[PDB]
């Protein structure tokens, strides 16, 4: 057929990825993402991950499968891109080539989809879901060939994974009765892959019964609209009454007006720090600060002490940190800048020792749940690479928001493995930043900036749910501006949020004059009071952060922060949510 | 004489309004008014909160010298505690009392003559700042409202825009006398029935002749000014006089929603509830004050150093206790004496008079408080038994001129039985009702409602989850001046998942409760760690402050 014509083509597909395994959602779904990157094209958009309920309310397999992967007949191009013309035109939505497969008209499509909806409704009369959408700049020719490959991808992994096609360019397709020859399937597969591997094919004939573009359930299932609203809010297919955002909002409002259900509440947005699910805005996590320079040189010393540094790492884990943020800068520890020690030499030994010391005192199989996520405050591609290659780190914390070296973004993807990234807003360096303070609209300039970085990383296949925002308190902000940023923190209610107020100069600015600091050298009695005040002022920001549902706070003082967060969590922990009005009523009757 | 100066002594119920213009001395003006009322009219058996009021559309050393040279009342003062007042119960019902000696009018005529006063005064105000308001119930020995108005006007002249006292009610009576002309010597004769006359009495009696033109019971504006209804709602919400549509509460509620419906303004916004710690106005729910804990155990000199440290670290109030073998007296009195010496020795800055902390004494011992009060050493009684241990202590909350404030805390048992007395049918409301009952008892005994502070007593006869539950439900006190002490208590540790470690976690858990208290607008918090608490409160205050 025209299906097999070897003239190279660039198509835009939109996929849905589903699983119901809570514990392994991330590994399952990220495995599927990578086989889609490998066997289909380039991932150029992702939604958040979502824990979904229906609208009314086995692992070692994978790790071994990655070695025995059949090669693609197309080479995957890791190169960074700034835009993508085909995607820009898919959104317009401008003139593309005619569909290879036969297209149905709007009316017939709708009727065919409605049939499937009512027929499946009757069957269900005779669960937690984990959902994610993706956009693929695809080299595959047509929706059906893609479905054949999708089916193969599924079978390589096998209800553990369900991959659907939601859109494929601007086409409207309904194909009724699909009889596929095991030899026609092979020719499609061999068109894209360097090919028992026959039982796989035999399973597929039964599987592809029909084909629907857009997918049947596209506007009917909230979870799909929910995902598509992150990626392509303004998009309008010929088959839909309105744009994706407009459809999504109507669903939310109608569910509210007609059934008195808040559909948002049952359908949770997820971010991923490492390998497990985190529910957006459901926990304030403590990130422990380990500054190697401060640990070593601030008392007057001239040598790095990796042991002392690793002692502090364990002290933080015990004090209640979930994440450790480790950083160094290239510094000259003598009077003359004559000899100096590199960032690599500051951070990698400490990371190496921590990893060694972890694998020892872990003697029981049980103490591995207690393993902190590891974040590295670096803008250096080489530092990050050695960390990632020797499995020393989980998260890139990039205070330039990946603008120092955008190639650092390539190191956030391996094959199977994805790493998470913090992007922070700043201007200049520590020497210049205090003067770089003019903003046309402080709150929204920083937000738009961070949003643009996200769009860039998302365009290059960094999964949306792995990107965290940091407003960079104290970095090119006057003290009143750091305060204004906190005042307007709600502006990040849709996003994973990572902040760092700890011990910054704007805290002292909140005090009018009208032991929590462990001393490195002897400061005066008057300076000790000021440090107490600052760490306490910080604990006030922890409280504020707690109530504002900030996802991650970066602190020097873990024990103190944890104490605060434990007490606020307890106060919020209520057994019976209406017992307040029930007890009140009982008193009124008494 | 005419049965107006009838020799028979009766007991009537009067409801008064007390108003002033001056914010700075409001408390003093009004409490001087209060004391003269206790002196000259009968017994105060109820009071409203103090209120800051904006009208419906959109120096003081004289007083201190006045209080020395007051004519004695011919009627007697009785400080014994009462449990009930039948005359007052009769007024509330409203059951049968003696016939009004003053000619009454019917509902129809009263309403006409009121509207008439309204329209004539609406016209002069159309031909043309802040008010401080308080109401009281007096069980009076004065025979009739006109006599009462005569004595009221004497009080007003003694104090002389400064003070304005009105009769809101006087039993069940309805009275509208249109043209009052009173002889100079009839005024003397009324005043002489109630007050042992002979300073400069002849000339003030001249002033009063001009002053009484008419008499309206109920007062013309009773139902027509928000500030009057606001006050009365505190005291007598279920009261229904013959001349009113419904009860005071209903009349209050209907005035509130009417301002919302017809004008889109929350009337509550510019009409603020006040409580008083020492001598100044505090706006309810507008500041979380820090109370520094001074626990005395053994040196006076070191303790007084700790006090000065706390003042500088930002404590508004110091709360001193010895009672948690030298006596409680011997622990706390010398410290408080030394403090007051040391404070007076630094008169090197004459302008620090409002830099002085309010002093609170944690005691249930009458003898200790008696010595504190006699020697002007304290401002506030912090009674952890809510004055149930020795209710005679309530007598010490009034000197002639002066009123003292009081914290009423809830507990059960003593420090050794406490932990076992933990059963409650309805924890949050049991404690609330208990504190309301205690408040009702002091208010009945003439303690200003606005000087009474509530403490849920965290950790006293509460399991840890109960202490938490009390915090979770702190909103229950949104109407009340609230004082809480969580600091270093055992339940803080209950929230968490080498020995200076637990000490740290406790202080920091305390700082979490400081944050919560701030957002829940708790009026006073009792802490060991003043600097730390102040740092939290300053930061949270900055974040809340939007300036343009
Ligand atoms: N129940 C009452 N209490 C006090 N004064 C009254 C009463 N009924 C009538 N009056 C008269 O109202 C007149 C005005 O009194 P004044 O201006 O001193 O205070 P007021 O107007 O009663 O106070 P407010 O402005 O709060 O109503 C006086 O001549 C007084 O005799
Ligand atoms: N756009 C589409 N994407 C994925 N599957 C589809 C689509 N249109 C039709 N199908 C069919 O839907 C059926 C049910 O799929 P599943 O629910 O994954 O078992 C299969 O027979 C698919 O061939
Ligand atoms: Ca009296
Ligand atoms: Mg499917
Ligand atoms: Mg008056």
């Amino acid at each position: 057929e025209l299906i097999l014509s070897e003239e190279n083509k660039t198509n835009i597909a939109v996929l849905n990825l589903g699983t119901n395994d809570r514990r392994n959602a991330v590994l399952i779904l990220e495995t599927a993402l990578h086989l889609v990157e490998k066997y289909l094209g380039k991932i150029i958009n992702t939604s958040y991950l979502y824990e979904t309920v229906p609208e009314y309310i086995d692992v070692n397999y994978i790790n071994e499968l990655m070695q025995n992967l059949e090669e693609s007949k197309y080479e995957e191009n890791k190169e960074l891109i700034d835009k993508c013309e085909e995607y820009e035109t898919f959104l317009k939505n401008g003139k593309v080539d005619n569909s290879i497969l036969k297209e149905v008209n709007v009316e017939n499509y709708l009727l065919e989809c409605n049939n499937i909806i009512v027929k499946n409704d009757e069957i269900m009369k005779n669960s937690y879901f984990y959902n994610l959408t993706v956009v693929v700049k695809t080299f595959v020719n047509d929706p059906l060939s893609m479905l054949v490959v999708i089916k193969y991808i599924e079978e390589l992994m096998k209800r553990i994974i369900d991959i659907d096609i939601l859109f494929f360019n601007d086409f409207t397709i309904f194909m009724k009765n699909i009889k596929l020859e095991k030899n026609m399937i092979y020719k499609i597969l061999s068109k894209y892959i360097h090919l028992d591997p026959q039982e796989i094919i035999n399973n597929m004939v039964d599987n592809i019964e029909f084909l629907s573009i857009p997918h049947v359930y596209t506007t009917h299932r909230y979870s799909i609209l929910l995902c598509l609203n992150d990626m392509i809010p303004e998009y309008k297919h010929n088959v839909l009454n309105n744009t994706i955002r407009c459809l999504y909002n109507k669903y939310v409002s109608r569910m509210k007006e007609q059934y008195n259900i808040n559909i948002k509440e049952n359908n949770k947005r997820i971010y991923v720090l490492k390998d497990r699910i985190s529910y957006l805005k459901e926990k304030t996590n403590i990130v422990g600060i380990l500054n190697v320079n401060y640990d070593s040189f601030s008392d007057g010393g001239i040598f790095v002490e990796p042991k002392r540094a690793v002692q502090r790492m364990f002290e933080m884990i015990n004090e209640g940190a979930s994440v450790i943020d480790i950083g160094g800068e290239s510094s000259a520890p003598f009077v003359i800048p004559n000899p100096k020690i590199s960032e690599r030499d500051l951070v990698v030994p400490v990371l190496q020792l921590f990893q060694k010391e972890w694998n020892d005192i872990k003697n029981k199989i049980v103490k591995c749940d207690a393993k902190p996520i590891i974040s590295i405050d670096t803008i250096n591609y080489n530092v990050f690479k050695e960390c990632v290659d020797n499995d020393l780190v989980d998260i890139l914390n990039d205070i330039s928001a990946c603008t120092n070296n955008p190639e650092i973004i390539k190191l956030l993807k391996k094959k199977n493995k994805f790493y998470s990234v913090v992007l922070m807003h700043k201007r200049g360096n520590p020497h210049t930043m205090d003067k770089l303070t003019n903003y046309d609209n402080l709150v929204y300039d920083i937000k738009n900036y961070l949003e643009q970085r996200l769009n860039f990383l998302v365009l290059n296949g960094i999964p949306r749910y792995r990107i965290l925002f940091d407003i960079g308190l104290g970095f090119a902000k006057k003290h009143d501006q750091s305060i204004k940023l906190l005042q307007n923190i709600h502006v990040y209610d849709e996003y994973p949020l990572f902040i760092g107020y700890s011990r910054k100069r704007f805290i002292a600015h909140c005090m009018n004059d009208q032991w929590m600091f462990q001393m490195n050298y002897m400061r005066k009695d008057k300076d000790q009071l000021l440090y107490q005040k600052n760490i306490c002022g910080g604990l006030a920001i922890a409280s504020y952060s707690y109530y504002k549902k900030v996802d991650l706070i970066r602190v020097h003082d873990v024990l103190e922060t944890k104490s605060v967060l434990d007490v606020l969590t307890k106060i919020d922990q209520v057994k019976d949510p209406n017992s307040s009005s029930v007890d009140k009523l009982a008193a009124a009757l008494e």
